[PDB]
């Protein structure tokens, strides 16, 4: 239904918004740790880091819960796409949060940190990558229901490995993948590209992901404690 259609833009969009703030409702503020130069791991910037990112994977699996038929899947596989999606819209996320400007990046409690303190946290010889891909973003120009969107499509994805009716998960993705061709194109009628564009990035988002799972091996290494239990779920995944 065209109705049906527009109400699951809503519902997603809003899912998304309320689960995470535009950087214009962000109430931006700084700190001066590691702001000077690139180091291997600052730890006062990656506890921050780890709480900040342990919070919104709660944040993520919250959006997931209000996202049609998600709740309708099995336990099993409602945390198989959790586990298997859960660093993609984390990546997502934050690239949407960026200033080229200042070329910064904003969490969700404001905390805006600059390049070399992304670094510092814990992105190590991955950042000018997130960096790169947080730039190519831009000209997409995209909004909170297309970006809310595009997240509901990586997370509700039947192409991964353990999942028990992955034909469910693929008819639930089906008007998610509809809802945003019909936006997009609304929006911007002037540019036909931008779902095939849009859907492009999905696989971009899943290669610099797969970096970052590489990037918390080392990290693992590096870091003094284990790392936050939900941030460990989450890297647990085929
Ligand atoms: C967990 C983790 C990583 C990525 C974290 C990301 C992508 C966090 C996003 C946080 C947001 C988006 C916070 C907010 O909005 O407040 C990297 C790649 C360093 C590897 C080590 C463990």
């Amino acid at each position: 239904l065209s109705p049906q259609l527009e109400e699951l833009i809503t519902k997603v969009s809003k899912a998304h918004q309320e689960t995470f703030p535009s950087l214009c409702q962000l109430g931006k503020y700084t700190t001066n740790s590691s702001a000077d130069h690139r180091v291997q791991l600052d730890l006062g910037l990656w506890d921050k880091f780890s709480e900040l990112a342990t919070k919104c994977i709660i944040k993520i699996v919250e959006f997931a819960k209000r996202l049609p038929g998600f709740t309708g899947l099995s336990i099993a596989d409602q945390i198989t796409l959790l586990k298997a999606a859960c660093l993609d819209i984390l990546m997502l996320r934050i690239c949407t949060r960026y200033t080229p400007e200042q070329d910064t990046m904003t969490f969700s409690d404001g905390l805006t940190l600059n390049r070399t303190q992304m670094h510092n946290a814990g992105f190590g010889p991955l950042t000018d990558l997130v960096f790169a891909f947080a730039g190519q973003l831009l000209p997409l120009e995209m909004d909170d229901t297309e970006t809310g969107l595009l997240s509901a499509i990586c997370l509700i994805c039947g192409d991964r490995m353990d999942l028990e009716e992955p034909e469910k998960v693929d008819k639930l993705q089906e008007p998610l993948l509809e809802a945003l061709r019909l936006y997009a194109r609304r929006r911007r009628p002037s540019q036909p590209y931008m779902f095939p564009r849009m859907l492009m990035k999905i696989t971009d988002l899943r290669g610099i992901s797969t970096k970052g799972a590489e990037r918390a091996i080392t990290l693992k290494m590096e870091i003094p404690g284990p790392m936050p239990p939900l941030i460990r779920e989450m890297l647990e995944n085929p």
